């Protein structure tokens, strides 16, 4: 037996990866927890043997018990010698208890266990809010865990909080959560950021035609019942930096990031600014260096050492096959020589490269195939803090 | 004109989302920065008009200049009235300057600008290391920015560092980076975590048959030239928690997470443990509560209020179409009535639901279609700290 756990992303159907889909298709048995009905419907057309894990939540039932069951249902089948696929919406290991639970148990018992990544709600937040986690660093917490364990804030970096809709709730209810302890989360955020600092209420669109909720509030507004009512089981908070941290220009020098003895402006960031953030000194989009780079584009030719793609249909076909056909990949991994020998239309260099399996060899083969004469010459909580 | 920016994920071809692929296909013009040759080859079969952005890096050329150019090339075409698709490997907004740069400029100039999320190397790290960012919180930094701005560590939460392969390098070289300031990063990590704490050197597999590098070291080992040589342009560091933070059992009480006047054990975590972490008191996989939940599965029936999927082929088809056909989605968004009227085989409830467009209506329609008589009765650095 074996367990593969895959994701579906957040927005229905379209945010599923190609490999997630091919593993769902190849499974003996599929267990899924998805919250968009069209994704569910899609999944059912792809495998004849699926079980909805959502039926294992209940009113007044500890989510922890639900997660134990979701994990055991998959493990039963793995122990029976089946190739099971677990499917969880988003990324299946981001704020999901039973995926990790089932995988760690499977691994302990000596079964093949693999998780494939997906697009998380945080990934969606980056995209819909056009923020880059690198500028100026990103800290992500579960909201109750943030409270429970008094986890430190970082006011100079992005803050993302999941499960703001179920603060201190160990439970479930089909009617939704009664987020009565929400006020405690606001207290903490006010203590850390002040009632006037920005909080974005974020809900990624689940249907392709839907708009994201990207509502800019102040933390103090979260105390108003009309505002607070809208934060539910699919709500995430984004808290922008309160201030930026100075560049340490002496560390700049030590790293020799810039020419010797030079200094950047300590207070200024790179274009673009973060829309959701209070004003920060930011470089203009088209200063001297940018104009120089743009005027230089006219003179541009590809550098000597740049090597363009130079492959064939047959090579492109086999690589595509290895990515999209789990069976063919398992065959290739079991025996590189036999598999490579069977591939149609491969050049002897392509063949040998595939035979070797080395990343260097394959990359070289795909850049060295001559093409011209010249060249040849909504309640989906799947984790709990408790 | 318009700009859509999409990702390809990390592992070749298979980690591309369905929507990324459909937007690449529909584009007038495609600009791409991908580092796996098979993904490049795949992309070229999907659109007839592509430009490789990789040719805009050069030896001794400031990456910032490269990013200015990558962004301007896309913006030129947007200004010409084209529907441009920018493609960046991974998630196109995670540690990527020019995507954000081009989008913010496009938006300022009044063009339609959208980023679609993808699978990041961090998403891959979660999956390959089976860690959950929620336990016990996740902090992500760019490595040079971590140094430059003396960003605080959090020894009780996960730490992820990108671009460990190019510390204090503003530059590029086709032969790879000369990571001479790497030692400065080690100094900081030793200062914060001690020479004996774990660091995982992580490289997600780029080819479907490749294994990830998931090498467990101590921070002190990073000083050895034989170890340090292997950290390159696609290297990420994972630093597990040094210790766990106590539950504050008085905050537990305030949130009424558990029955009144009850207490959990302050020092104990939920199963499973984190493989990469030093020993932590962890609950066993099958204690009393888990066995209770499992024996209870035998008695299990779906709760009264659980509503199984109950839709039709025609509805599933149209929802699938809206997810996978950008043109059909644009048509639907332009006019809900006319589009819904045109859809084959829709039930009048399905029709009206599609006409309304409301998430509630569509979800209700997909759970209320009766099916029985009873029921009817390698150098890819795309960001810089500078
Ligand atoms: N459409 C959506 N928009 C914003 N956040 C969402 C969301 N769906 C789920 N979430 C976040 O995820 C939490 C449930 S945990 C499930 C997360 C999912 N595995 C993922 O990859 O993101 C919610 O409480 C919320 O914080
Ligand atoms: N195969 C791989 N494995 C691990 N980390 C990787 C990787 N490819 C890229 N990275 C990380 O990404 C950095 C370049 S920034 C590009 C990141 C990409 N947009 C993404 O979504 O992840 C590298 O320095 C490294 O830290
Ligand atoms: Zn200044
Ligand atoms: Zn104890």
């Amino acid at each position: 037996g074996s367990l593969i756990v895959v994701g579906t992303g957040i927005e229905s159907i379209g945010q599923m990866t190609l490999q997630a889909l091919s593993y769902i298709e190849a499974a003996s048995k599929v267990f899924y927890c998805v919250i968009d009905p069209a994704t569910e419907a899609f999944i059912l057309t792809k495998n004849k043997n699926c079980v909805d894990l959502y039926q294992y939540y209940d009113n007044g039932k500890s989510r922890m018990d639900t997660y134990t069951q979701m994990a055991e249902l998959m493990l039963k089948e793995v122990r029976n010698g089946l190739d099971v696929v677990g499917v969880f919406y988003g990324h299946p290991g981001v704020f999901v208890n039973p995926s990790h639970r089932a995988l760690a148990i499977a691994r302990s018992e000596g079964y093949q266990a693999r998780m494939l990544p997906g697009v998380s709600a945080e990934d969606c937040l980056f995209a819909d809010l056009c923020i880059d986690p690198s500028n100026p660093g990103c800290l992500t917490y579960e909201a109750s865990d943030f409270l429970i364990r008094e986890r430190p804030v970082n006011v100079h970096s992005h803050l993302i909080l999941f499960q703001v809709g179920c603060v201190g709730i160990a439970d479930f209810n089909f009617s939704g959560f009664d987020n009565s302890k929400f006020t405690i989360l606001v207290d903490r955020l006010e203590q850390e950021y002040g009632p006037d600092h920005t909080v974005v209420h974020y809900i990624a669109a689940m249907m392709p035609h839907q708009d994201p909720v990207t509502d800019k509030f102040t933390i103090g507004q979260l105390r108003e019942p009309e505002i607070a009512k809208r934060v539910g089981g699919v709500s995430t908070f984004y808290i922008p930096p309160k201030a930026r941290k100075d560049i340490n220009t002496d560390i700049i020098r030590l790293l020799e990031f810039l020419p010797a003895g030079k200094v950047p402006d300590k207070h200024t960031q790179i274009y673009p600014p973060n829309q959701w953030e209070p004003d920060v000194p930011t470089l203009p989009p088209y200063g001297q260096n940018e104009q120089a780079a743009i005027t230089r584009l006219e003179a541009h030719a590809p550098p000597e050492e740049y090597q363009p793609l130079a492959t064939s249909k047959a090579m492109t076909d086999v690589m595509t096959k290895l990515a999209l056909d789990p069976k063919a990949l398992a065959e290739y991994k079991a025996d590189h020589r036999a598999f490579a020998q069977s591939v149609p239309d491969l050049t002897p260099q392509e063949r040998a490269a595939l035979e070797l399996g080395d990343s260097w060899a394959i990359r070289c083969a795909m850049k060295n195939m001559p093409s011209s004469l010249l060249e040849a010459a909504v309640i989906g909580s799947v984790v709990s803090s408790a």
